[PDB]
């Protein structure tokens, strides 16, 4: 792909705007945005998480206006987590911080992640415990060995399906993703406070050091996200992951390629 | 069609004010506080009383009567009364035997916006089965999808003491004519960190050099400043809020 | 006043250097820099703190060389003096755990300073409007429930030492055009003090038009609060601990009409 | 070396891309990336850690295209920790946060370190306790004295072997390392949260204040890392170090020297 | 003195490189870098710390090449705490974090300080408790009064001797020190985590707003430091300060003065 000039004229720019909903596991008809309560295996080899207990990566493939060689080039992103204030509900059968106190808020381990590319996000598998038995309906690292706990280059995938790729098994592959820009933060620890900023005044530029943004193959834009905000603690002490949706607004321009 | 800025004597004005918090005000002595928080016995029976729910604050400020429109260019803002949180002697729960009272701390939301029309809101519910109380304006026809995103839940922040903080956020798909800024810091032991200074200015211009344009010569200011919770001797906890200062500089802009 | 040109020449600059001591309550002859130990009221309505339990704003009015020309404050260097004293964890403190060192000063802090050409202007805000503030302090009068969020009756000048309780008053953002102020409240009973010292950091006091505070009557006003946190005694009782603040201000002569 | 001009043209640049795996101790065939459970000596004089309980520095010597005077000059680095999301496995034989709660995540003391150089990283030994008996198979400060607890200039070494130099005994020698760029952060304390950021948009420039990067002696590039993320607590309360792999991508150019 | 031009030519620059060891109290022949265990007086009045329980400021006076009017002007500083990874020894007579856990790492109150000057650092005394009895062998504020607890201007000194000036009763005097640059941070609290960064890529410029660095009177450079990293808790629960050495590299140039 030899990248040539940007087209100008009213015809030459478009914008994509949407929200990606979280895929936390949704253990029943009332619990969209939550996982199943977390249970702990008695040994590493008996770790066998249920599908509804595992947060997964969210992905949307967004069709763009048909171009054909011109390709749509992603230039800027505005993004934010939607519903941050819902975490102020400390009255809905939570565990009291102390006698007569309010409910404990969502807190603990979080992962906030987003990416914009001209093709599916490329993944590398890394396992906390290579003996974990991942459940039917998920897509997970296969032929796992003990080396999979640090780096096994067999574990390559594309984030090409929703509700499928568990967050804990997969990360962006830094050896690939030439045509994607990704950003993520893991903040670990059972008592970590969510710190969630919102504003409509912040923009991320998606251009690389050569002035080129992701180029959308087949006129498809790929957006991916994870927003595990922490865990909700019920009155009983049981804990569930809670996630939130992520807003994306991407500005694209037409670029000629050879 | 946004054209040139007017210059000269007549061409600039300034709005200054304070927005008071709306934390619930459970009796005649408790302005700035919510009712003590109670916890539902089950998830599906969540039913908070009105005076236990902090709400968004809003003020519509009339501007000098003027096509010209007032354009909001700069903002200075801060929380007013930060030091009041040093009152650790007013029947609080002692940190330990013979200790001082626990200060206000825990989950906070600090938010402000400036716009030329009402802030546009999107509803998101922690629990879609929460029964919100009479006197509040809340997401209607809630479904389980309301827990992550239900696009039916659209509203305007057009009334005080009405829109609960926990149900609503700025709608990022709208608000083209508003600039908003907010931070949620969650967790029961989070410390308030509150900065004051008269030397900091936020510029409200967009990337094209245009600020919010004030329709009908009105400026919209919105805020939430839930600072955390106060813990009483008994262990019961109430939200505590503070007022927010706004100073906005505006200039006359021609529009076609 | 029209602000005209800065005067130049050897004669045209001056410098003020001083320290402001903290006013934490000083409950006896050995406890300068500390408050009285904190007591908690039995009911919310009966809150009635003693004067020696209430830290106050510090202020100094500094006379400048006699001079229309006015002295214009241009820069500030400032820092908290005696930060290392907080390493004394061996003086009648409460042990962190069995056999452990004493708990250091920690918890709620307020660090504040201002430089102006007239007294700092204050606005009152009350945690609890039914608090009975003690004789010898200057506090918001005619308090109502609105005073818990905003009652514009409560206006004052920081014009006296050992008088204006920190917990009652903040800088009035609707005034103070001729002062620059800066403060941080860090609340919570376990927050760690984080105190930086250096002689290499300068704050510029000029506004967006390039004009600094202009000293009316050739007086410079400096104000400070440095409540570093609470010291916990062996018994568990807790006292506020404050420290002094250094100020160095550079000033220049400015013509006005 | 007198440093002269940079060569230009198609042939004048090369890139190195790889991952360094962590060397945390690997106490059995299922625990790659973990140390042995930590045990505590009764006294300073009886401190005698086993080899599998001691994380070590990772190092790779990467041969570069043969040049001969020209040398490869390292100019930029992209790096990130691989597998950050694996730390969201809070269901695999971990100690519950509280009754009925999720497993505690990896947390506590961490050391994140990386270096890029034109020769081996130079190390200086500093011991917490000079009377520690370091185990067979490790390379550790020899002839330790009480002065070794603060600075004993005898303890000089090169990071020239994997699985050998314990992290707790050695630091980069600030008095040397003119031909290396190193960066590290120790965050100590039993409850500190991991905060791990990932993105493919961040580059570190390796040039010094004269515009000169590490110069690769004998056409070898040396990459070194430690990423001790914290400790994993199992259900019994025992704690093990957990580490992760680090990705490196280094761009190099040819430089003439005299 | 009037500061005139900088000298140029290869003769005109010099460099000082050294390390300053910590002086934490060194309670016996095996505990270099540690204080004595910390004990607590029953009253303010009875506060009487042992010499070996009191960390002190470190100082080195470094002779420079003889000049004579020319003076050496200090222009840049690179500095680093040496041995940060030693704090990963959590297996040496430490108190377990919980049953079967690892040892508690060094944590709690820290003071990290350094200065570079052309004369001795000027100190001002401030006492936590003016009735504290400072021990024989230390140099402390004399004629203390209750005003010494906030500011007593009688308490002036020069940092002109090692193992002498206790950290807790002296600070840099901001009313003096025109010919020194100093930097320090106190982080207080019993559980605060050490956060220690190391790199050889960071330089501090020592020039003031007029482009003039410290001028070395009598061809002597003064380096001062404190690096109290926190406290080590042994198995009994007793606590000792732990310090580390600090590296300095200072670049100087010849300046003419009148
Ligand atoms: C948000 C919610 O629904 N919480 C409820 C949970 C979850 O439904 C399940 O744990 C999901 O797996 O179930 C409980 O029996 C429990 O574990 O204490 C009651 C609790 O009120
Ligand atoms: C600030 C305040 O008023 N605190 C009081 C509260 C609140 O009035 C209610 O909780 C409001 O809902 O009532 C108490 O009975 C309580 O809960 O312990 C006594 C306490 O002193
Ligand atoms: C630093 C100090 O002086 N501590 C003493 C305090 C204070 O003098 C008062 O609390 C001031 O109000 O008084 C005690 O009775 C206490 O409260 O435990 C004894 C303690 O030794
Ligand atoms: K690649
Ligand atoms: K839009
Ligand atoms: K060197």
């Amino acid at each position: 792909v030899e990248v040539l000039e940007v087209k100008t004229g009213v015809d030459s720019i478009t914008e994509v705007e949407c929200f990606l909903t979280p895929e936390m596991g949704d253990p029943d008809e009332h619990l969209r945005g939550f996982s199943k309560s977390i249970s702990i295996s008695d040994t590493f080899e008996s770790d066998s998480p249920n599908r509804d207990m595992l947060p997964c990566y969210s992905v949307a493939r967004i069709p763009l206006p048909n171009l054909n060689i011109l390709m749509w080039e992603a230039v800027t992103l505005k993004t934010e987590v939607i519903g941050v204030t819902s975490l102020m509900n400390v009255h809905s059968n939570g565990q009291a911080t102390h006698d007569n106190g309010a409910g404990k808020p969502v807190q603990g381990t979080s992962f906030h992640f987003f990416s914009v590319g001209g093709e599916a996000l490329e993944l590398q598998g890394v396992l906390f415990n290579y003996r974990t038995k991942y459940p039917d309906g998920t897509i997970f690292p296969k032929n796992a060995t003990v080396q999979s706990q640090v780096m096994n280059t067999e574990h390559k995938a594309y984030l090409d399906k929703n509700k499928a790729y568990p967050v804990e098994c997969w990360v962006p592959d830094p050896t690939r993703n030439e045509n994607t820009r990704y950003f993520g933060t893991l903040t670990g620890g059972e008592n970590v406070p969510p710190v969630l900023h919102i504003t409509n005044t912040a923009t991320t530029v998606l251009l690389d050091e050569f002035g080129v943004g992701p180029l959308c193959k087949g006129d498809n834009l790929y957006l991916s996200a994870v927003d595990v905000c922490g865990m909700f603690t019920n009155r009983s002490g049981s804990q569930q992951w809670r996630g939130l949706s992520r807003y994306f607004k991407v500005q694209l321009r037409k670029r000629r390629v050879k």
